[PDB]
């Protein structure tokens, strides 16, 4: 019932535009919204965002966690590890990529999310989230060696599932950390589970 | 060791703007990056809230309450948690209960409020906090809810049980063209693997 009309340019960069979209509402009238999307897709989505359980015997189960200077944010975030799809990658691929390079840790697939939107009153931005476990009793998982690229740095932070959601509000508290809300999401729901 | 150094603006809509960031790295070089914001933050202490509603009833599973509603941004219809803008001077907790009733007419009790959490912290500085909120189902108020949407507003509500929520997820997107948000993908996610 509800659809696009047309789409103008606004303003747009290297990486990102902004679009003012029309669309007509439901009840028959058209309206506008301001609408940002980026400039490199190609894709199933932007991006990939990767759930990585570290499973090592005799320890608590990890999720694999990242820490980086966020310049839209002003300031450090802890997400799941993450990057955007190259093109003519397949996300699974994408997925163990983006893993490897900023984790060092090589991970074996789980399970892959359809495309999934960011922040859609927002963005056109879509990600897959894909589910990696890690035998951290490998040796190719014994000193896990990152791929930085020139540039970037990303701090590593694993912390146990089965308390995930108080760990975080502790490194808020105590770090001045952004926490991502996709994180805090599942973090959450492993709490109200059962 | 990282931090802005300055950001310029690029253009400005009524409702969102891109702005140049300049940021030291941590070896000392001084970067760019692309940066959106909301036009609409003032003193809130993030940009929105987005509500995890637990409806609770005698003799019934839980429900996770989402809602259906055209996103210009996408193109398409996404499921996402009930969610808005935080007014001037209102709390988050405040936000979240109102959202849900106009969204929902569910009206909840708040269990927790979570820290300011990002939402797609590589392209934009915006932020929400997660407000979970039980539903009693029994009270006669949240017997027959009827959504209180604003003008122009169209949103379907979807509850869905708790227990089985990734794969019915997994159900609606099989069966139309529809997105589903990340931040819910990420809770039913947690559900399963919990
Ligand atoms: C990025 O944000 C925008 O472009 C605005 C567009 C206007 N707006 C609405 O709520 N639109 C209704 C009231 C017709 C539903 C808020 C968001
Ligand atoms: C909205 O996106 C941007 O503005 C670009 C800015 C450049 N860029 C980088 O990866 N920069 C490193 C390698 C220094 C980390 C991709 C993101
Ligand atoms: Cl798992
Ligand atoms: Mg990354
Ligand atoms: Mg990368
Ligand atoms: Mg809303
Ligand atoms: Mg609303």
């Amino acid at each position: 019932k509800q659809y696009i009309i047309s789409e103008e340019l606004i303003s747009e960069g290297k990486w990102v535009k902004l679009e003012k979209t029309t669309y007509m509402d439901p009840t028959g009238k058209t309206r506008t919204w301001e609408s940002v999307k980026r400039t490199t897709r190609k894709q199933t989505a932007d991006g990939v965002a990767v759930i990585p359980v570290l499973q090592r015997t005799l320890h608590y189960e990890c999720i694999v966690l990242v820490k980086q200077f966020r310049p839209p944010m002003g300031g450090y975030c802890i997400e799941f590890p993450a990057g955007l799809i190259d093109d003519g990658e397949t996300p699974e691929a994408a997925a163990l990529r983006e893993l490897e390079e900023e984790t060092g840790y090589k991970g074996d697939i789980a399970e892959c999310s359809p495309a999934v939107c960011m922040d859609p009153g927002l963005s056109n931005c879509t990600i897959h989230i894909v589910t990696v476990t890690i035998n951290g009793d490998d040796a190719e998982n014994a000193r896990p060696k990152p791929k930085p690229g020139d540039g970037e740095f990303v701090e590593v932070i694993s912390l146990p599932k089965n308390d995930l959601l108080q760990r975080l509000d502790a490194l808020v508290a105590e770090e001045h950390l952004t926490v991502d809300a996709r994180v805090y999401s599942y973090a959450l729901a492993l709490k109200h589970a059962n």
